[PDB]
């Protein structure tokens, strides 16, 4: 009930779903949080709904803005403290494959997914590092950075470079001794508010081809593997994925 | 402080090292325990270490027994009621290449690595079944379930093989709807009693070359997470790999 | 015409289906040939059938019988000099779930898949090492090396055991400087004299859920990346997999 | 000696090291090449030593440059007819730890290594599909597409995002019928120019905590297995990675 006790936590694309939910479970096991989306509405209302502004906060940013980043970790700062914990959980996707994806869509998914976690993963050791607090980059890198989806093919592309990269910074971080982590978490199919728009989606998500459990997950689901890599309780744990997936990859 | 609550847990080779503080964990986190080795009186003694006999308790077992696997079971039902949880933990190392492996040797491991958490296992999912208690079976299973080591051919053979028989019991289960989950952790080195008798060995394992933290973990690094993969927290996970390893497996 | 020119390599299970397609391209190639069985109409037919003496024989032998290995690895020096390439082919499977396996079948099966390729792996390397031979060990390890199969619990079991003991071996006979490899062939569903057995076996196998290229592969597809890690040409190749399934594990 | 009749294929980078070993044997093996590079004076004379321009021509590209990508497929058909064949080979690197990569330094890596593979596989696959000419895209993708290095964060994102969108890609093209394979190679330290030019490169590349064969490669090992990709015996491999590197993540 106290596994964050004294971690201040940005949480990119908070403010609803699978990031709503990791906000939620870090301020009640202690931690003082930061959510970020694009829209003000949505984001003022997500974080009241979690906690006071001396628990939880929001701050408008696109994670592709590289110039917001620097002023996301600001604010973080001076509304709690020294920020330990980076969620990098924003990320949109594409649903064309390799073949029919414009240059456009391309670029515009990579911004998020890809160059977005870069920002996020970059400016996160540059002000984590060397700071004794037991610091931690979560990066969300899906079933999709293992197996690929015929019809993802840059959001396949974004979660393969997510999931490799976040070795490498896992790895410079560790062999530097800047008392910071770095891992991947990658889900299957979660009932997010985007799958209950989707007619179908989680019926066909659900069918033992993909998922052999039978049905999709939650997002408490991917709330709890955070709390445990974003707490000490993880302190050896770095450079590695950790798959919540309902079997989906098992076979 | 109680994220076990409820669940009943056999760990094999729970008197000392990793499986000891997996047991500690468990017990403080709700759970009743038993804990198996093959020595009454370090068995006697961890249990009451860690708490009653309404707590936990010591079953005198050698894993590669599987008629005492029946009567293990059987013990951990009657003390504490329908087991809920098994975290199949014995293991024992060769230290020999393949090369250089004698066939006593190869059977030996074999048969506490590999048959022990085959039947295990198998016992396991036929208990625990379609009982509505959330069971899960954490499959003790190296970084050599991943990476060679030239002088351990036979523990590397034997890790291997429990990674990929737990992907297929885990889909058996998920599919039957058996409300068993799978999966397997894979510490790195560990500063286990082992490991304090073997001088050097420490300072040879936290070379940066082989640890990039510079350092070895301990045993609560693989407890905790073990009490996440036995919780409620983990239900959508099965089938997966849970890597602890101190960057060892990233570079 | 010539890629496994001067090469002599023993085939287990050589005389049907997969090992025999190898055999045959092995001949093809300028390697000379000891094929292995437990039956000897099968074997001497199957020699006969792809070239003379000079070039193939059959050495009949269950590749679970330790003390066999030794005389097979005899046999085929007296008929061709020195061994330079083992094929450790032969493999059963039985087609029950971890929870339904019984203890005889577990251990039969683990006998040839697992005991064999260990007894021929280990005596491959003594008998190649040293030897100037560019030797290679090529163990096939399938895509349940891999993925799990609910209803192949023990056939996983061995297959993730020798996926990960090869990597032990080359590893072993990298740093020594033995002059001999050991790598992994991972195939997916082949057309074998069994699947055509099973009546709706490859239609089923054929579902793009399962294989997405919409059918199952032949023999020769194995046959020719077991030619390419038999050759020279894989000089830099040792400790790693070499997937062929038709895209069955991209997804 | 005709493992490639018929063939035509494109090689990007190939007019130095790496490419230009796999454009040798190309033409060997009775393919028809056209070789890419950004300057002529390297081009053109890597060709004629290779061929005459019945056999392998250069074609001055910029992989980074999309519209290039259209031109240089237009140009290799009007030598040599329907392109078959691809080679994702062009690609930098940049020596920096992901903090302190500089944004300009990210986006041109991941133009040349990351932009360019989807330009070429997705152009590719407009171009081959459905023509019968058993058409094969083989994307180079390091041993960085499996493990990190804290010094090279860019090149590992790039490296992973190649090697999961290459699957996919394969997945499209196998379960549309596309008669299009697209796999990735992976090697290790291979003795290019550029190390040539490196005092100290190859030593510390051939320790054994890096590669256990205790030296580095030849381009020819990389040639050899995309031989293997390029033609027909692969038919049935798809999706899959393909590792030739010394041992070095088998450790
Ligand atoms: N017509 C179709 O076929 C179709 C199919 C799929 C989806 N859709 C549309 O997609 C909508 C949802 O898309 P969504 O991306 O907004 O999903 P979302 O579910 O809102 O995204 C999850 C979280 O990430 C945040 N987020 C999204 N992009 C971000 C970015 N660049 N930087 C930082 N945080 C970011 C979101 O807040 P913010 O959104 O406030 O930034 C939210 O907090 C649906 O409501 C529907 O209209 C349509
Ligand atoms: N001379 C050398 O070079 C060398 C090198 C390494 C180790 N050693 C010896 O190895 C000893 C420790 O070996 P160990 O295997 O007993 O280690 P351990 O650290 O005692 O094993 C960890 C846990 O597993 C249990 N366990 C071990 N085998 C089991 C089995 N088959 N079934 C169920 N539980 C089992 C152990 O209890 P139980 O042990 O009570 O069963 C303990 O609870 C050292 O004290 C030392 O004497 C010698
Ligand atoms: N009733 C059913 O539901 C069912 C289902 C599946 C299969 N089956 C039966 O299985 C038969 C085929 O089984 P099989 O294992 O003989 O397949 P196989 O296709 O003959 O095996 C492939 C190759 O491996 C060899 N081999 C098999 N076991 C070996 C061992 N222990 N050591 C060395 N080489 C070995 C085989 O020769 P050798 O066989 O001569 O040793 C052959 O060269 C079918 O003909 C059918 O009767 C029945
Ligand atoms: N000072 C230092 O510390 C340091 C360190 C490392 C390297 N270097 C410099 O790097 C030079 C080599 O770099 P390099 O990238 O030219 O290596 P390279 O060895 O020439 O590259 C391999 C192949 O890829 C081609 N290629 C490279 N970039 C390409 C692109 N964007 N599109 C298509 N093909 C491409 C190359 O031809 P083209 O090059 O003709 O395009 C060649 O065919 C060295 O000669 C040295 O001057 C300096
Ligand atoms: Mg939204
Ligand atoms: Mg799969
Ligand atoms: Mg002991
Ligand atoms: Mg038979
Ligand atoms: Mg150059
Ligand atoms: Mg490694």
């Amino acid at each position: 009930s106290n596994r964050l006790d004294g971690k201040v936590a940005i949480i990119t694309g908070g403010t609803l779903g699978i990031g709503l939910a990791i906000a939620t479970k870090f301020v009640e096991e202690g931690a003082k949080v930061m959510i970020t989306g694009r829209h003000s509405d949505v984001g003022e209302k997500a974080a009241k709904s979690v906690g006071t502004p001396d628990q939880i906060q929001f701050f408008q940013h696109d994670s592709s803005d590289e110039d917001g980043w620097t002023k996301l970790f600001d604010a973080t700062e001076k509304a709690f403290g020294p920020v330990s914990t980076l969620v990098n959980n924003a990320g949109i996707a594409v649903n064309k494959s390799v073949e029919e994806t414009t240059t456009a869509e391309w670029r515009k998914l990579l911004a998020v997914n890809l160059d977005g976690v870069f920002f996020g993963t970059r400016l996160g050791i540059q002000r984590m590092k060397n700071k004794g607090l037991g610091a931690s980059i979560i990066n969300m890198s899906s079933i999709r950075g293992f197996v690929g989806d015929p019809s993802l093919g840059a959001y396949n592309a974004s979660k393969g470079a997510v999931r490799i990269m976040s070795k490498s910074a896992a790895l410079d971080c560790a062999l530097k001794d800047y008392d910071v982590r770095v891992n991947t978490v990658h889900p299957g199919y979660i009932k997010t508010p985007l799958v209950d728009d989707l007619p179908g989606a989680e019926e066909a998500m659900s069918q033992r081809t993909k998922t052999p459990m039978g049905h999709i997950g939650e997002p408490n689901d991917i709330a709890y593997i955070c709390v445990y890599l974003a707490s000490n309780e993880s302190k050896f744990a770095t450079g590695s994925e950790f798959v919540v997936d309902g079997g989906y990859t098992a076979q």
